[PDB]
């Protein structure tokens, strides 16, 4: 099923699709972690995540070195902490949740937190506040292009202080989008893509 | 014009009322600043705010000393920074926005930020993130009692990066309430109070659309 929600003049469309099949004339969101980690060894970053699929599909190992340098050099990324201890490897600079690094037509999001076991996790309020910063970045950077975003949080992300369901993750995305709209009266045209069986789990009647 | 909203099995009532006329057996929310400042001299804290009215109504200058001590003794208040320079006076410990200090039947909220001019202000995302933490504390502390709350942000607070109106502040309060409900599936029974003729500036039709 495909739907288009008119949110007081701003249309958000929810439909089935593949984030990697969107034409190049559009922006695509991919959730990274609070370190923008790029090591896809199934230890730090897992190849099953979009974070992992994106790096393996578009980046050779020597290209990853340049990507790490461009992120490090992006002065707009707000730093929360430096010289953090990663016991199994990984980058040592932690960024604010919801920070967006622009990688050509892709918006790479500092989405989830990592502990010393490299377990991606968010408290519910951290998830809500992260999405707020994501819409803030998206509404700033869209430049009249359309933005495609997956159902952020509905993957391996551990929601450690709630029993939130995928339908509720979608509702939090729409609520924080409506909050962000108040600041950006002309927001981006956003499309939320559902993947495979996740399209059936969403109740479009309530949506 | 008084209405009750049913938000997925949770009732949030919006009515006209006076926060200082609520029965003692209920919890009442009052917005302080990020420092929990208590000096009402119209320089730091202005007597026109609920922050100032609450202090003048219930606290002598001698009692304020004990209140200042009880706040800094509260280990639950998360500290963002210590020893900030206040050029015109005030407290130097800064707390996370939305921190709630419980003062008997009152919830005192670290609501707004202060600059070196002592200007209460919030960016819109700071306001939304503040309300998120407020509902978190309220849903944690309510203990089956009813919680009464004013329309936070609709007073002297400066919204510095948007043209947010009164109705939109109320909509953000409800949206952040709905988010916090996902974590607290038995949320507090909440009543939002509108003062004097502020109910006349509220579009109650748009409020019912939250159902
Ligand atoms: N082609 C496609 N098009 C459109 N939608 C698609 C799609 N394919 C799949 N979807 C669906 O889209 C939803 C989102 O997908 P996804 O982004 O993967 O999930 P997420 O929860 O939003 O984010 C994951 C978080 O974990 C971190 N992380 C990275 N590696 C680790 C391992 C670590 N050691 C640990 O154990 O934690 C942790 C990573 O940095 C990130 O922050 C999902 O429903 C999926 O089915
Ligand atoms: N009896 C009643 N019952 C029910 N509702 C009532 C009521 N009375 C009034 N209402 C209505 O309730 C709404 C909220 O009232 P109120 O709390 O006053 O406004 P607020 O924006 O939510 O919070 C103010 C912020 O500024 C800070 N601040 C403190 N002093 C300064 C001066 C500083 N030098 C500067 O210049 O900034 C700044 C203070 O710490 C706080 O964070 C409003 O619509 C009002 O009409």
């Amino acid at each position: 099923n495909n739907i288009t929600l008119n949110l007081n003049g701003s249309e958000v469309e929810i439909k089935k699709g593949d984030i990697f099949e969107v034409p190049r004339n559009n922006y695509k969101v991919i959730a990274f972690n609070e370190y923008f980690d790029t090591q896809v060894d199934d230890v730090i970053i897992a190849r099953e995540t979009l974070n992992g699929q994106y790096i393996k599909r578009y980046y050779s190992h020597q290209d990853i070195t340049e990507l790490d340098q461009k992120i490090k050099d992006d002065v707009k990324l707000k730093i929360e902490e430096k010289n953090v201890e990663r016991p199994f490897g990984g980058k040592t600079t932690r960024y604010s949740l919801g920070s967006v690094f622009k990688d050509m037509d892709f918006f790479l999001v500092a989405f989830s937190k990592f502990d010393r076991e490299n377990r991606a996790q968010l408290k519910l309020n951290e998830y809500a506040s992260c999405m707020l910063n994501v819409w803030n970045e998206i509404n700033t950077l869209h430049a009249s292009k359309e933005v495609f975003i997956p159902l952020l949080g509905s993957g391996i992300t551990r929601h450690v202080d709630s029993d939130v369901g995928v339908n509720e993750l979608l509702h939090i995305m729409l609520w924080t989008f409506q909050i962000s709209k108040v600041k950006f009266r002309e927001p981006a045209k956003v499309t939320i893509l559902l993947y495979k069986n996740d399209h059936k789990k969403i109740n479009f009647y309530k949506l």
